[PDB]
């Protein structure tokens, strides 16, 4: 059973915004997916400090970058906190809808796309270089959900019934086609060592066969 929704007016214009203009520095979309994974690492990790049970979904803690030339997706995968049905359907939308009004106002200010994820709506700059984005979460208070959008002002909500994570979160990003060099290994070495050398858990690069 799949669940169409419709994206909040402000998103559903910052989408498209960030799909339709033409800006090269595309590769800021690593350095936001993984801040929003370490966010997501560092919030089970608190809970866990008073109810050590909130680890038996699993105790490693890390950020995965999984490459896939054949499919053409870049998958990253953290062991967060997950997501519940509430935070991919309302919760997260309405936290949003002021950095989402508050980023546009900012980009006809001068500021440029590189700074989304300043105003809390970094997981957006995906649609940089992904036409589909696929997201696969678990929460401890939840099933295992599975939520996608190409954009357009819709996304879909279903029950997973694929493999279980535990716990997490796991972003498949059906990259653009002209966008193929965020599968290379080099590639993604120099964004992690450019961007993100100072998260406080381990990213595991997956090399290809
Ligand atoms: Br799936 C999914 C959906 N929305 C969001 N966000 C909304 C504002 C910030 N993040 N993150 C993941």
């Amino acid at each position: 059973e799949v669940e169409t929704f419709a994206f909040q007016a402000e998103i559903a214009q910052l989408m498209s915004l960030i799909i339709n203009t033409f800006y090269s520095n595309k590769e800021i979309f690593l350095r936001e997916l993984i801040s929003n994974s370490s966010d997501a690492l560092d919030k089970i990790r608190y809970e866990s400090l008073t109810d050590p049970s909130k680890l038996d979904s699993g105790k490693e803690l890390h950020i995965n970058l999984i490459p896939n030339k054949q499919d053409r997706t870049l998958t990253i995968v953290d062991t967060g906190i997950g997501m519940t049905k509430a935070d991919l359907i309302n919760n997260l939308g309405t936290i949003a809808k002021s950095g989402t009004k508050a980023f546009m106002e900012a980009l006809q200010a001068g500021a440029d796309i590189s700074m989304i994820g300043q105003f809390g709506v970094g997981f957006y700059s995906a649609y940089l270089v992904a036409e589909k984005v696929t997201v696969i979460t678990k929460h401890n208070d939840d099933e295992q959900y599975a939520w996608e959008s190409s954009a357009g002002g819709s996304f879909t909500v279903r029950t997973d019934t694929g493999e279980p994570m535990g716990r997490g979160t796991k972003v498949i990003l059906h990259l653009k086609e002209d966008q193929t060099e965020y599968l290379e290994e080099r590639r993604i070495k120099e964004i992690v060592k450019k961007h993100s050398q100072f998260i406080g858990y381990p990213i595991t690069l997956f090399v290809e066969k």
